[PDB]
DNA sequence: CGCTAGTGATA
DNA sequence: CTCGTCACTAGCG
């Protein structure tokens, strides 16, 4: 996502412990636990050999949060946004390559390299995530499969007061407008918290501590929805945002070469791609657990047409979205793989 | 000299 | 059949 974002605003970071959120609700970007837990049993998944260590891993963290008296809500990624299809396919091809080479080209002789390639060809499937969901629900923990990206869903849960903090390793959460994000948490509950209001503690940031300006900085720096101009990182983006007074971001991006004293010819596609990136950060589709329907991250403004925001995810029926959120309906085939019912046991 | 972006080691 | 990350630094303006 946003490279070097954590180091850039480390002044706003506060080392905490999970006790600080006792008797409160916290949402967890489960994919990080799933991935770090799958790294341990990489060769097992590479060979196609049955294993469930990652389940015990995720449940270890969950049991920690529970032991400190916190109500955790596990969140998973759902469908992939159209602005990421070819990227996910690229990573798919990379995993296929690392698996093929790591297997056939390293089946005899070299072993360490074969494992080093197998750990790269590791793919987190929704079946594994479903195992985690079954275990978590067996331990009475609520789960939610996002309609699309997990970071938007989490940001919604946080901005709606449903949760008070978000445990993740992704730095993009801040660009979605989260209030409290707990990064780099270990087994015991030791992690780095970053509050939105505390963004002002960064002198280097200047007057770019407001949600909108901070978002513009994150996008200009280089995000998953849009690569940055060559030579533009966090410092340069922050600088050009600090210097410019004009509220209209388009003219600013057009004069990015003027404000930074460096020869930059802004591509025709970059402005539209910027608007699309910002619109994706603002209006990506999430699932409202209370109303049990599919809503945008933020309510649409007066200058935006919903029919042109297909890249921020497309709507489906609320019953289908509900079945997806419960992990009952498969992401790809849309087939019913489970029959969990929250009525006959959140979502109330 | 500040800052971007790529590499190598690593689980 | 869902996303890496960090320390170090070459090399840019
Ligand atoms: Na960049």
């Amino acid at each position: 996502g946003i490279q070097g974002l954590l180091q850039f605003i480390k002044e706003a970071s506060e080392p905490i412990h999970v006790r600080k959120y006792k008797g409160q609700v916290v949402a967890v970007d489960t994919y990080c636990w799933l991935h770090k837990g799958a790294i341990a049993c990489a060769e097992k998944l590479a060979k196609g050999e049955p294993t469930d260590r990652y389940v015990g891993f995720c449940m270890k963290f969950v049991n920690m949060l529970l032991s400190h008296g916190i109500k955790p809500i596990l969140v998973f990624d759902g469908c992939t946004l159209p602005s990421k299809k070819e990227v996910e396919r690229s990573r798919r091809e990379r995993r296929q390559a690392n698996l093929l080479k790591g297997k056939q080209l390293l089946r005899e002789g070299k072993v360490s390299e074969a494992r080093e390639c197998f750990t790269r060809s590791i793919n987190i499937t929704h079946a594994m995530a479903h195992k985690v969901i079954k275990a978590a629900r067996s331990q009475g923990v609520d789960c939610l499969v996002a309609p699309y990206e997990a970071d938007a869903q989490l940001a919604y849960l946080n901005k709606a007061g449903i949760v008070q903090a978000i445990i993740t390793e992704d730095s993009d959460l801040l660009a979605f407008g989260c209030k409290k994000v707990i990064l780099k948490m270990d087994q015991f509950g030791n992690g780095l918290e970053i509050d939105q209001a505390r963004l002002g503690m960064c002198r280097q940031l200047g007057d770019v501590f407001t949600e909108e300006k901070f978002r513009y900085m994150c996008i200009l720096s280089g995000c998953d929805y849009l690569s940055s101009l060559r030579g533009i990182g966090l410092a340069k983006a922050c600088k050009v945002l600090r210097l410019a007074n004009n509220p209209d971001i388009v003219k600013v991006i057009k004069k990015i070469g003027h404000y930074l004293k460096m020869n930059i010819t802004v591509p025709e596609d970059y402005i539209n791609g910027f608007i699309r990136a910002n619109n994706t950060f603002l209006y990506q589709l999430v699932f409202d657990p209370i109303k049990r329907k599919l809503i945008p991250l933020n309510a649409y403004e007066d200058d935006v047409d919903p029919e042109t925001l297909s890249y921020a995810g497309q709507y489906v029926d609320d019953s289908i979205a509900l079945q997806i959120a419960l992990g009952n309906k498969d992401i790809n085939t849309f087939e019913q793989i489970d029959d969990y019912n929250p009525d006959t046991a959140l979502y109330f």
